[PDB]
């Protein structure tokens, strides 16, 4: 049954407390609950229907009178169906025990067992598969909520909220009941029980001077992995106070980290839930990048606390409201916590990969879906991330103060309720009157960013008059009609723009932003004294494609002189595409024409001069240096190709790092060497609350260049690997075994490094990807190797992700002629999603590009997507995914 937008309708009914009690035991869960009831004033004498997924019914009641199945009610495992001439006209109480078993709970929806840990996961729908429930967001309800457990296994329960209560019981077991004053949607209830231990501080905020006590929790072995997250909070939550004046309102905020999580983490109120590789880290035994992650995470759940938890959606079509909102607020966090410029660029980098070409594809939706058959298809980069750029672009827009002023209305006007993507416009509209000064002025034009589908391209045409001193820009926009839209309209484009003096490198104006409203305006400059080249889309400031039309020397001079990161990243990122598109058309006329002879046009000199320029600035940031001697990514390429021929592609790479590589490897080499102390300095090795992230990015830019003069077979470099490999920073030891990859000695690496991963979970993990990820010719043979010997069984989400995802980012291998890696990750997709949906549609990822590949490699990908869709008992949720990217 498909769900639409537009068809939105209050409930019939109200629920107004939910009083829960849940019994574990080790065969059985039990769960008795009592909603105190009430009729709507939409109710229009409907049957009172409830979800309520692999219940086992033990009994129901309304007020004490009990029900019976087939007179008073039917259910059929999905929904519970109370035939309306037996429902009360005013409020009651509706009351139900029924039988579970996270025990058996391998799709880690609902109440499952993680390890020795019993943990929830309800959003989006799996409340309902704990007791019965009218299991949709705008169904808000304040909760009582009682855990019983056997004591020995089960020392540590929790529920959201104010604790008040604990008790023995006999038998051994023992009971905590919680109660949480705030009215929530049951997507935001979790319950935990575990041999939990934790770290604790005191957090007094800033304004109300309330106390609020701050745990983090994880299994035993793990305690010491907790400090960073905890550090990690208190800064969330003096940015939210001192960006957006946010204070938290409980008396206590827990964090748990859990092995097997389908998502990344959980916003539940006050009972914050994450996949441990997004809580937990120890310098000795993690990879640089987990702390960024962590970061990230834990001020994106807690950032919820508002967007989200205070304000929540009144459907899931609104989902983009509090992902889009929270992934904005957790941007301008992690850059304000890092001071580097890499973090802004990182995001850029997967939206421009994974965002658009998702946005290209079948799969396209408006950050606002207008229809779905099951919202865990719907938690999208598309949502999350273009969700981010359109709430980011709100506040260049209006400029900080503005935005402030607009959030501000956001949050007065909307606190504990549920809340549209037009209330937040709406808000943001009012800032914008007041910045006009204008009561006429609107975004109304804005709107079309949530529902208008497919990712802009703005062109650029300019004309400089020097007798005049006058510079313009004239500007196009052109959305592609697509399967959601036929006719595209133009949207609300602000363009940060400067300009650079292309004789001395100066900046010629203050940067001002172009709004764009029209399909095309021109914008024109006065007292520009030269002619200049112009510094366009600062910051990224829009999500669209941008087509500069600037000559490879502009670009060149951009990328040496401008000021921002942005600009001069995609100004490499546009020599690289040239020069990607050149080669791979010439290759494959090659190829197609079966020529005994041809031509390649070689990389721009004056490009290459200009990358030695900035990697011997020792003032540029190295996080930056690392993108600009990378090529972009396969995913941003493709964007640009039609029917990809991937070996073809590989081949144009290769040529590429090769002409650039013949020129600065021993550049390349030299910066290796003299970056080493200060990129591998101990200083905070033992410091779990201090994080040097420009370190980190030296480090990367380290690795990076070894992965280069690796690939390029340098004198000697096998040495240098090697020592790398006794380095004490995961990131240098892990990267030793993939840049192995190219030499004799990677199986002992491989070993060595296995050693050293293989007693901490998180860890092992890490070592699963950089196998997975190398580039290895007997690579199909390694993984066979993983399956057996490690893989084996599992069914953490984790660990299938970490040795099937990195692999199908083999441009070379992956896309086998042959099409056995298709025929690989379709088999594993069809095995995990006989327990578990969500991760099985996450595998589906490589197939996204399908229809963007050589006929051959299509019509191989097609055949593999239609042989799942014939699997018996083929999940809804894999179905609608592959029916979807197929076209029907
Ligand atoms: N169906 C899912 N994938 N749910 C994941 C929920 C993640 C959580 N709302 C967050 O983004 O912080
Ligand atoms: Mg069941
Ligand atoms: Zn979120």
């Amino acid at each position: 049954k498909i769900h639409y937008r537009k068809d939105y309708k209050p409930s019939g009914f109200i629920i107004n407390n939910v009083t829960l009690n849940i019994n574990i035991h080790d065969n059985e869960t039990i769960v008795r609950s009592v909603l105190d009831m009430d009729i709507s004033k939409h109710n229009v004498g409907e049957d009172l229907v409830f979800d309520g997924v692999g219940l086992k019914i033990n009994e129901i009641s309304i007020n004490n009178k009990k029900l019976v199945e087939g007179e008073e009610y039917t259910y059929d495992n999905e929904f519970l169906t109370i035939f309306s001439k037996f429902v009360p006209k005013s409020k009651f109480a509706f009351s139900s025990e029924v039988i579970i078993h996270p025990e058996t709970n391998y799709a880690l929806t609902g109440l499952y067992k993680s390890k020795n840990i019993i943990v929830s996961q309800c959003e989006a729908t799996g409340f309902r598969r704990i007791t019965f429930f009218i299991d949709r967001p705008d169904m808000m309800a304040k909760y009582d909520v009682t855990v019983t457990a056997d004591k020995e296994k089960y020392p540590v329960l929790l529920s959201n909220g104010d604790k008040v209560n604990e008790f023995e019981i006999p038998g051994g077991r023992h009971g905590a009941r919680f109660n949480d004053p705030h009215l929530k949607p049951c997507y935001l209830f979790a319950v935990v029980a575990g041999d939990l231990k934790h770290l604790s501080a005191t957090y007094i905020t800033k304004y109300t001077k309330k106390k609020v006590e701050l745990y983090v929790f994880s299994e035993e072995k793990y305690v010491s992995k907790l400090q960073w997250a905890l550090e990690c909070l208190k800064k969330s939550m003096a940015f939210d106070e001192d960006y957006f004046g946010l204070e938290y309102d409980l008396s206590r905020l827990n964090l748990v980290a859990v092995s097997d999580f389908n998502p990344g983490a959980m916003e539940n109120k006050g009972l914050n839930i994450f996949n441990a590789n997004s809580l937990l880290a120890s310098k000795k035994n993690s990879i640089d990048f987990s702390y960024a992650r962590i970061l990230t995470v834990v001020g994106h759940e807690y950032f919820h606390n508002y967007t989200g938890n205070r304000v929540t959606l009144r459907d899931w079509f609104q989902l983009t409201l509090k992902e889009g909102l929270t992934v904005h607020r957790e941007n301008l966090f992690s850059e304000e916590m890092t001071k580097t410029v890499t973090t802004r660029l990182s995001h850029v980098d997967l939206l421009r990969s994974v965002q658009f070409l998702e946005d290209s594809s079948p799969l396209s939706h408006p950050i606002r879906p207008e229809s779905y058959v099951s919202m865990e298809n719907f938690y999208t980069t598309t949502v999350y991330d273009k969700g981010s750029e359109v709430m980011r672009m709100y506040l260049t827009i209006l400029g900080e103060e503005y935005y402030k002023k607009g959030f501000d209305i956001y949050i007065k006007k909307n606190d504990g309720n549920t809340a549209t993507c037009e209330d937040f416009n709406y808000a943001m509209e009012q800032a914008y009157k007041m910045k006009k000064a204008d009561n006429s002025a609107n975004l109304n034009q804005y709107l079309l960013w949530f529902s208008q589908s497919g990712t802009p391209h703005v062109s650029f045409k300019y004309n400089y008059d020097a007798e005049k001193k006058q510079y313009s820009i004239h500007v196009n926009q052109y959305t592609k009609p697509d399967e959601n839209q036929k006719e595209k309209k133009p949207l609300f484009i602000p363009i940060s723009v400067g300009l650079i003096n292309p004789e001395n490198g100066k900046e010629m104006i203050s940067q001002t932003t172009l709004e764009l409203t029209k399909e095309s305006d021109t914008f024109v400059f006065n007292n520009i004294a030269v002619k200049p080249i112009p510094s366009l889309f600062r910051g990224f400031s829009a999500p669209v494609y941008i087509e500069d039309n600037l000559t490879d020397e502009e670009r060149i001079l951009l990328l040496k002189y401008d000021s921002d990161a942005f600009v001069r990243y995609n100004s490499c990122t546009n020599i690289y595409m040239k020069q990607i598109l050149m080669n791979y058309n010439e290759f494959l006329k090659a190829k197609n024409e079966k020529l005994e002879s041809f031509n390649l046009t070689p990389v721009n000199a004056q490009f290459i001069d200009a990358i030695k320029y900035l990697l011997e600035d020792p003032h540029a940031d190295a996080g930056f240096k690392s993108y600009i001697v990378s090529l972009p990514q396969d995913r941003y390429i493709i964007n640009f190709v039609s029917n990809l021929d991937t070996d073809v592609l590989a081949d144009t790479k290769e040529y590429i790092y090769k002409q650039i590589g013949d020129k600065l490897n021993d550049v390349y080499y030299k910066m290796f060497k003299s970056l080493e102390a200060k990129a591998d300095d101990l200083t905070y090795f033992n410091d779990e609350s201090h994080v040097d992230f420009d370190q980190m990015n030296m480090r990367t830019l380290r690795n990076t260049l070894l992965s280069l003069l690796s690939k390029a077979q340098y004198p000697n470099i096998l040495n240098e690997i090697i020592e790398h490999s006794k380095s004490p920073y995961p990131s240098n030891w892990l990267t030793s075994l993939s840049v192995s990859a190219y030499f004799d000695k990677y199986f002992e690496l491989y070993d060595k490094t296995y050693k050293l991963s293989k007693d901490d979970e998180l860890l092992l993990q890490e070592w699963l990807k950089t196998v997975s990820r190398s580039d290895r010719k007997d690579i199909y043979e390694i993984l066979k190797k993983l399956e057996n010997e490690v893989l084996k069984d599992s069914k953490n989400p984790n660990d299938i992700r970490a040795v099937y995802l990195p692999f199908t980012n083999n441009l070379r291998r992956f896309h086998d002629i042959s099409g056995k890696g298709y025929k690989l990750i379709a088999e594993v997709i069809t095995k995990t999603d006989k327990f578990n949906p969500m991760v099985a549609t996450q595998l589906c990822e490589p197939f996204k590009l399908w229809n963007k590949l050589d006929t051959k490699r299509q019509e191989l990908m097609l055949n593999e997507m239609n042989t799942m869709l014939q699997e018996p008992n083929i999940s809804n949720n894999l179905k609608e995914y592959l029916l979807r990217l197929t076209n029907k």
